[PDB]
Formats: structure tokens, C-alpha cells, sequence
């Protein structure tokens, strides 16, 4: 307990004998609670643009601990055995063509140069002279502020410990160890419009139908026997990159202390998946490969119930499963994060149910013995909140393209992020998304029209500013002045792996739709006289915008 975060807490109480006092009314059941101390936008532009959507409920309600706080039964003694197998086997097939290797001040700097208000942080020396504080400390086995939380100088000590964790463990995104090629079931870097691609390959291979089952609360399900596993990717390491490895996972990831919010709480535990962490993606990532594949054992009938009792379980069938089909396994699978596809060899996957519950990954909103439901349509099959339909272009070549409920893409677009923010920078953030648009949901009809409505509304020269999304699968490739449809046809067609014919388009006129029953079912307001109303009536708004933004050059894109 105390030896590993004493000295982190030390600091915080010690710098806060100003209100540090013990709350006996904490609401801490599971979390060790050591004490607490005192501390202290609609987008206009795309809602003028998008008026029938003003009365939409699941657009008002976008603009508008308790799970946190469990314990989990810990796996049985097969079952951890298992783990331990399959873990040791995924990481040398992680690591056949890789080495790892440190992560380095230039890269990081690079990294937040590119990507607030952290920039200046990695501007002073300072800042880099406490991390070289943190990795003595980190190196002698202690860490002394390296904790996380859920114009003051703690700021640099949370941006350490963040590059300390880069420094360790990065490489395992900067080296694409998650990438389709090297992990196979993985899908990091793809970009979220080659996901449905990969979702129609896989669904290509003989098999069961395709499973997506949702993990409740799936960083709360990661066990003490989880991160030691995660940890084997240490034997790889050398000796200097080892070590200071070794002290994320030990003193961070294996024990971690935490700040919640008026007051603040310190808290510990000694399990569970920290927030911002930034090995979370890939270990996440590799954790659920590592329960999908034991999933598909159990599925075989090579895992059973005396099976994950046994503490005394014979490693032989195990390796000679993962040796001779663990691959192939693995490419029956999409998976980034908590976020799964499997296409088992046939439907017994369904019922295989008592290795995923004994490892914690309990589904959410279902009994737990009741039988997964699967598809037998990959075009129905969720995967990163997306629907992925399949088009024909005009010219007969196809496009595999992802659907969501259209109310959710415009709840989104019309949120601005943070207050105190000009028209001009609301218009830019509102252009960001319309471009977003055109490139990903172009064949949403209601999209493209309000997608050419903010692009003639504001300013052609003006640069798209501010993220759109957050999502590890976007390229934010609308994040330019570039003409979108030399943008669509790059990504499209000539970057497209997909699309033998590298023909370019030439009009949006080429460009699909998806049919017009299919555009209705996914929210579509097509067919109902508010949208004519309103597309009949979409220059006077698109005017009404220009003459507030004042005399800039603008085009009509209708
Ligand atoms: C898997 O791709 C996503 C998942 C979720 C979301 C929603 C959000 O994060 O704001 C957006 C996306 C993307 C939009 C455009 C390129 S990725
Ligand atoms: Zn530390």
C-alpha cells in the first residue's frame, strides 16, 4: 500500500495544510480515501443552418463514480492461467517484426506542438528539469507526482508524469504495434473510413455470424491479473527502457492515486484502467484480443468449466491451440480498445460464456448467461458507434461507407466547445464540420445540403480551426481550404486500397447517396415538408449569415 504512494500523497497534504482535513461522509466503498482539500455553448452558425432540427430531442438533449466504484470477483485459477498463456503468446507475435524502444523529449514536444495549454509547458526548461526529477525518482522504484484525476504549478507535474508514460510505454503507438499488419485484429491508424472495409473482409471469412458484444464499463473490468499480464511486454525491453517501464506499471498503472471534484479527493486503488492514461488505447486494445481469443477457445470446446478451475491445467492444449491457429483466430477480428468484432469459426461462440465472465468482461445489458445475439449482415454490425453501409456510384464501382443516426452527427456539429469565442472562430469550427461531412457523410442527403449551406454561409479562405472529434479513428482531413471534393477523391479513390479503378470524379454529381429508404431509416428528415421548407428557403439563412460575418468573399455551393 503505503511504501509505493506514500510520498505522492506526502506532497499533495503537505502542500495543502491549508484545508487538509479528514471527511468521515466520503463516499469511498472501494477505493482507499485518504483525505481532501478546498478548490474553486450552442454554435450559432450551424443552428441557424439547421432550423428543422431546432425542435429534435436528441439535439436539445446533446446541447444540454457510481460504476466507477466496484470491485470485481477476481478470474478463477484456470482462467488465470490461460490469461497467462495466451498474454505471453500475443506478446512475442506483437513484438515478431518490433522491438520497443524509448519514446524521447523531441518527440513529445513535436507531438504537442501539433496537436493545450501544454505547448508552453514544453517550451521551459523547467518543466523538462522536474521530469528529470520524476525518472530519478521513477528509476529508483518511488514516483513522488506522478498521479492522475477525474496558471498553478501542479499542472507541470500532470503533464510529466504523462510524458514519463510516453517515454515508457508510447512506442506502442508511435511504432503502430496496433496497427492491422502488425496485430491483426487491431485496426489502429486504418482512419475510420477503411473500418467498413475491413468489417465486409472479415465478413468474407467461412464462419459463425459476426459477434459485437459491449463490455459494461470496460476500464473498471481490468483486473490486477490484467495489468500483470500487460506487463509481460517488459521481457522485451532492454535493460534501461526495462526499468523505467517497470516503474509505470508498478507505480502508476499497478497502484495509482487520484484527485476527484466544492472539494477534492485523494483516493487509491490498486486496480481498474486509469483515465488519460496514454497506454490505455493499446493495452486496452490488447486485453480484449487476449478475452476474444479465449472466448473462441472456450467457443471450440477447448477451454471448459474443469478447464478454468484447475490450478493445476496443463499448458499443452493451450499452446498448441494459439500456435497452430491463433492467428488466424486473430483475423477473424476488428477490435480498437473495448470496442470488438469477432467472427468465430461457428455459433457456439454464442453460448461461450463462462471464460468472459470469469474474466470480468461482463456484457452490458444482458443476463449473463444469456446467448450473445450475432449478425448475419456486417452492414448491420456496430463497431465504434458506426453503421457501415454499402453503395454503388453511378459508374458501378462501390463504396463502403459509415452510417450513425443523423441526429447525432448534427447534436454534435451544433456545439460549440468553450465560451468567449468570436463569430469568426464559431464559423471556422461550424466549417470543420460541414467539411467533415462532406468527406464522411456525404451519402446523408439532410448532410450534404446543410454541408454546402455553412460552406457558402462562411468565409471561403477561412481555415477550418478547433477538432471536430477527439476519436483516435479520425485523420481530420477536412481540416484544410483544399477544394473537398480533390480531398474526397484522395481519400476515396486514390489513397483507397479498396478501389482498384483509381478513375477520378469529377462532380458531386458523381458522388452516392445511399438509397433513399436506407437515408430514412437512419434519421433522414427527407419526405417531411419542414426539409422542403427549409432547402426552399436555405440561401435566405445563408445570407442572413454572410451579412453578420461582414464583407468577405464567400461562394455558393447550393
Ligand atoms: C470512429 O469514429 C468516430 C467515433 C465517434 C465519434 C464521435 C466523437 O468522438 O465526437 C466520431 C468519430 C469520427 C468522425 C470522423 C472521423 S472519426
Ligand atoms: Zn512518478
Amino acid at each position: 500500500n503505503m511504501d509505493v504512494i506514500g510520498e505522492r500523497i506526502k506532497r499533495i497534504k503537505e502542500e495543502h495544510n491549508s484545508t487538509w482535513h479528514y471527511d468521515d461522509e466520503n463516499p469511498y466503498k472501494t477505493w482507499a480515501y485518504h483525505g481532501s482539500y478546498e478548490v474553486k455553448m450552442i454554435n450559432g452558425v450551424v443552428k441557424l443552418l439547421t432550423k428543422p432540427w431546432d425542435v429534435v430531442p436528441m439535439v436539445t438533449q446533446m446541447a444540454m463514480k457510481e460504476k466507477v466504484d466496484t470491485r470485481t470477483p477476481r478470474p478463477l485459477p484456470g482462467t488465470r492461467k490461460v490469461m497467462e498463456i495466451t498474454a505471453e503468446w500475443l506478446w512475442r507475435t506483437l513484438g515478431r517484426n518490433k522491438r520497443p524502444r524509448l519514446c524521447t523529449r523531441e518527440e513529445f514536444t513535436k507531438k504537442v506542438r501539433t496537436n493545450d495549454s501544454a505547448k508552453a509547458a514544453v517550451e521551459d526548461e523547467e518543466f523538462w528539469k522536474l521530469v528529470d526529477r520524476e525518472r530519478e525518482l521513477h528509476k529508483l522504484g518511488k514516483c513522488g507526482s506522478c498521479v492522475y484525476n477525474m496558471s498553478r504549478a501542479i499542472w507541470y507535474m500532470w503533464l510529466g508524469v504523462r510524458y514519463l508514460e510516453f517515454e515508457a510505454l508510447g512506442f506502442l503507438n508511435e511504432d503502430h504495434w496496433f496497427s492491422r499488419e502488425n496485430s491483426y485484429s487491431g485496426v489502429e491508424g486504418e482512419g475510420l473510413h477503411k473500418l467498413g472495409y475491413i468489417l465486409r473482409d472479415i465478413s468474407k471469412i467461412p464462419g459463425g455470424a459476426m459477434y459485437a458484444d459491449d463490455t459494461a464499463g470496460w476500464d473498471t473490468r481490468i483486473t490486477e491479473d490484467d495489468l500483470h499480464n500487460e506487463e509481460k511486454i517488459i521481457q522485451q525491453m532492454d535493460p534501461e527502457h526495462r526499468q523505467l517501464a517497470n516503474a509505470i506499471f508498478k507505480l502508476t498503472y499497478q497502484n495509482k492515486v487520484v484527485k476527484v471534484q466544492t472539494v477534492m479527493d485523494i483516493i487509491s486503488r490498486k486496480d481498474q484502467r486509469g483515465s488519460g492514461q496514454v497506454g490505455t488505447y493499446g493495452l486496452n486494445t490488447f486485453t480484449n484480443m487476449e478475452a476474444q481469443l479465449v472466448r473462441q477457445m472456450e467457443g471450440e470446446g477447448v477451454l471448459t468449466k474443469a478447464d478454468l478451475e484447475n490450478p493445476h491445467l496443463l499448458e499443452k492444449k493451450i499452446t498448441q491451440w494459439l500456435e497452430t491457429k491463433g492467428v488466424e483466430r486473430l483475423k477473424r477480428m476488428a477490435i480498437s480498445g473495448d470496442d470488438c468484432v469477432v467472427k468465430p469459426i461457428d455459433d457456439r461462440f454464442a453460448n461461450a460464456l463462462l471464460a468472459l465472465n470469469d474474466m470480468g468482461k461482463v456484457r452490458k445489458d444482458i443476463p449473463q448467461w444469456q446467448p450473445s445475439k450475432g449478425w448475419h449482415d456486417w452492414q448491420q454490425v456496430p463497431f465504434c458507434s458506426h453503421h457501415f453501409h454499402e453503395l454503388i456510384m453511378k459508374d458501378g464501382r462501390k463504396l463502403v461507407v459509415p452510417c450513425r443516426p443523423q441526429d447525432e452527427l448534427i447534436g454534435r456539429a451544433r456545439i460549440s466547445q468553450g465560451a468567449g469565442w468570436s463569430l469568426r472562430e464559431t464559423a471556422c469550427l461550424g466549417k470543420a464540420y460541414a467539411q467533415m461531412w462532406s468527406l464522411m457523410y456525404f451519402h446523408r442527403r439532410d448532410l450534404r445540403l446543410a454541408s454546402n449551406a455553412i460552406c457558402s454561409a462562411v468565409p471561403v479562405h477561412w481555415v477550418p480551426t478547433s477538432r471536430t472529434t477527439w476519436s483516435i479513428h479520425a485523420h481530420h482531413q477536412w481540416m484544410t481550404t483544399e477544394d473537398m471534393l480533390t480531398v474526397w477523391n484522395r481519400v476515396w479513390i486514390e489513397e483507397n486500397p479498396w478501389m482498384e479503378d483509381k478513375t477520378p470524379v469529377t462532380t458531386w454529381e458523381n458522388v452516392p447517396y445511399l438509397g433513399k429508404r436506407e437515408d430514412q431509416w437512419c434519421g433522414s428528415l427527407i419526405g417531411l415538408t419542414s426539409r422542403a421548407t427549409w432547402a426552399q428557403n436555405i440561401p435566405t439563412a445563408i445570407q442572413q449569415v454572410r451579412s453578420l460575418i461582414g464583407n468577405e468573399e464567400f461562394l455558393d455551393y447550393m
